[PDB]
């Protein structure tokens, strides 16, 4: 399948070179997989989700995405026009309030919820979780992310936006999950993206067009935008059967475009997520 005039990051994950604008992908499109977006919520009624989005848990007095951030991330995972995996199932877990903030206890609770919930959902091709959030280092946060991975979920996490080493942030610093840095349309690591040996992969994160609340769209930047590219790619590869949750990060790293990025500090991977279509 081919989506012409796609957002630049979708085109980039299906190309070996920057500057193209068609997103090429297998029509299976992540059907039968599921991605939990652990964030501010998801506006499930948004037409771009085509009924494939559902809120499953909130830690606040409403499950509504009153911010937009979670809806944006979900759209990069799986919306019709802005998504990597255009037929996956999206599940929303609201751990951040409508200012985009959350206590570590709440983030841990949300991860634990996904660990115990996902086998009760219709996800024959596998389960991903996208964590477009983080804070300062916490052993308990890292442990919860590692247990979520070990429960059978492909966990993708944002590296963080400090232009610093991701080993000082959580859950980015948990080695057993997939830690995602951000790039711009010219194949440069994004100005704000964290780096370091703990990064597994980079994906598009600067000026990412996706869904927004109110049935709308918005372009924003961050490692929170790169993470859902990887989560959606994992869902897509799991539906094709080329990997499973346990090996998905390593498989994505091994099949990535290698050496294409600039502004990559020595010792950080130079790997850009790539779907190997065509
Ligand atoms: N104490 C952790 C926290 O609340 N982090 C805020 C956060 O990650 N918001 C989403 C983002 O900035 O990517
Ligand atoms: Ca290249
Ligand atoms: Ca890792």
């Amino acid at each position: 399948a081919a989506q012409t005039n796609a957002p630049w990051g979708l085109a980039r994950i299906s190309s070996t070179s920057p500057g193209t604008s068609t997103y090429y992908y297998d029509e299976s499109a992540g059907q039968g997989s599921c991605v939990y977006v652990i964030d501010t919520g998801i506006e499930a009624s948004h037409p771009e989700f085509e009924g494939r989005a559902q809120m499953v848990k909130t830690y606040y007095y409403s499950s509504r995405d009153g911010n937009g951030h979670g809806t944006h991330c979900a759209g990069t995972v799986g919306s019709r026009t802005y998504g990597v995996a255009k037929k996956t199932q999206l599940f929303g877990v609201k751990v951040l309030d409508d200012n985009g903030s959350g206590q570590y206890s709440t983030i841990i609770a949300g991860m634990d919820f996904v660990a115990s919930d996902k086998n009760n959902r219709n996800c024959p091709k596998g389960v991903v979780a996208s964590l477009s959030l983080g804070g300062g280092y916490s052993s308990s946060v890292n442990s919860a992310a590692a247990r979520l991975q070990s429960s059978g979920v492909m966990v993708a996490v944002a590296a963080g936006n400090n232009n610093a080493d991701a080993r000082n942030y959580s859950p980015a610093s948990e080695p057993s999950v997939c830690t995602v840095g951000a790039s711009d349309r010219y194949d440069r690591r994004s100005s704000f993206s964290n780096y370091g040996s703990v990064l597994d992969i980079f994906g598009p994160g600067t000026s990412i067009l996706s869904t927004w609340i109110g049935g709308s769209t918005r372009s924003i930047s961050g490692t929170s935008m790169a993470t859902p590219h990887v989560a959606g790619l994992a869902a897509y590869l799991m539906t094709l059967g080329k990997t499973t949750a346990a090996s998905a990060c390593r498989y994505i790293a091994d099949t990535a475009n290698k050496g294409d990025l600039s502004n990559i500090p020595f010792g950080t991977v130079n790997l850009l997520a790539y779907n190997n279509y065509q």
